[PDB]
């Protein structure tokens, strides 16, 4: 379950959360199984051969990575200063740009407007993502600090922005079938995912199947950091919020 692409450095970076790495001898028996996180850097490719004590993956879990599949110019859409974003500059480092204000922090005018960044070519046309027809458009959540200013070319794997991050009773709970704290959110059915009403008590989400039950929707609180992608299809065996 690997969904990888070749970065600008020539290495292979996996964009699938459910990727498993197996060390299988010539006899066909799997001996070691590891998990490769999203955005990791693979020194070697699938099907190759490595020796013992050799690093094969490297990732950065300190800050969540947000990257663009395509490479090209970035243009800011629905970016109005003082209504949806703020101008904050570091006093010491000097490497900072506009920061995406949260809905509860911005003004009333920018509440109904969703800021986003779109990827275009040298001609200004929206570069269609390979394999799909949708334009290369990506929304930015709250507390997002865009790293590169408008009109600067990027490459695959470039960060768009940075946001901040047993015993007997255990057996008794397992045999009593008690729901844990922070229940992991999973998709009930497969299909595309989209947003709905905002700040109506709690946020809502809509799952539109390809040929299934469209009107299904699920209420999800907006205070919990979700990890869904409305621009990507999600299967029923997918993790929406980790836990």
């Amino acid at each position: 379950n690997v969904k990888s692409v070749v970065n600008s450095s020539g290495k292979l970076v996996i964009t699938s959360r459910n990727t498993e790495l197996k060390l299988i001898d010539e006899f066909g028996r799997t001996k070691e199984s590891y998990k490769v996180p999203y955005g990791a850097v693979l020194a070697k490719g699938d099907g190759e051969q490595v020796a013992g004590g050799e690093t094969v993956a490297n990732w950065d879990p300190h800050t969540m990575p947000v990257i663009t599949e395509v490479s090209g110019f970035v243009r800011f859409t629905d970016m109005i200063d003082g209504q949806t974003i703020t101008r904050q500059t570091d006093e010491l480092t000097g490497l900072s740009s506009l920061v995406v204000l949260d809905s509860a922090e911005r003004t009333a005018g920018g509440k109904d407007l969703r800021p986003a960044l779109k990827i275009v070519d040298a001609q200004g046309n929206d570069v269609l993502i390979p394999g799909t027809d949708m334009p290369a458009q990506y929304f930015l959540p709250g507390k997002a600090i865009v790293q590169l200013e408008d009109g600067v070319q990027i490459s695959s794997g470039d960060t768009l922005a940075r946001i901040p991050q047993g015993g007997l009773p255990r057996v008794a709970d397992l045999f009593e079938a008690r729901r844990p704290k922070e229940p992991a959110i999973l998709a009930e059915i497969s299909g595309i995912v989209s947003f709905g009403k905002e700040t109506k008590g709690k946020r809502r989400l809509v799952i539109t199947p390809v040929d299934g039950s469209d009107p299904y929707e699920e209420m999800i609180p907006k205070w919990r950091q979700l990890n869904v992608f409305e621009g990507e299809r999600v299967e029923r065996g997918d993790v929406i919020s980790d836990g």
